[PDB]
Parts: structure tokens; C-alpha cells; sequence
């Protein structure tokens, strides 16, 4: 259902966050980074 | 660049973060929500 698109939806985030903070390189993109891991593993509750 | 599908990204998570909450109702998926709106403004700053 919805919580596997959800998921996946996070799964491309931190991709995506990875190769932009590598290169960009702002801090709060490591921030953000930080919370997309953290919605993952309150995804694995439902 | 990035920051742009990056934002892009952002905007479906809300979406169906928003039609996920309004059914499954798992509070933690508001709290998900609260938060995919703050990456966005920290994202404006870039």
C-alpha cells in the first residue's frame, strides 16, 4: 500500500541527498539526511 | 540541478505523506509530514 511507496520514496531521498550533499556540500543537507533515516525506521512501525 | 529535484522529491512526500495520514492515521505520519515541510524551507536556502 502506501507505506511501500512511502518507503521507497525515502529510499530515493537519501540517494539523491547523498550524491547532493557529496558535492554541494551545505551541512543541512546532512541534516536533512539525518531525518530521512529516522522516517525509515517510524515507517517500520506501521 | 539537484536542489530541484531534490525540492520535487520533497513535494511528493508531502502529497502522499498527506493521503497516507488522512487513512492510516499513525500520528508518527503527521510527525513525518512536520518535518518534509521544514526540509523544504532549508532546502530555499541554497
Amino acid at each position: 500500500d502506501y507505506l511501500r511507496e512511502l518507503y521507497k520514496l525515502e529510499q530515493q531521498a537519501m540517494k539523491l541527498y547523498r550524491e547532493a550533499s557529496e558535492r554541494v556540500g551545505d551541512p543541512v543537507l546532512a541534516k536533512i539526511l539525518e531525518d530521512e533515516e529516522k522516517h525509515i525506521e517510524w515507517l517500520e512501525t506501521i
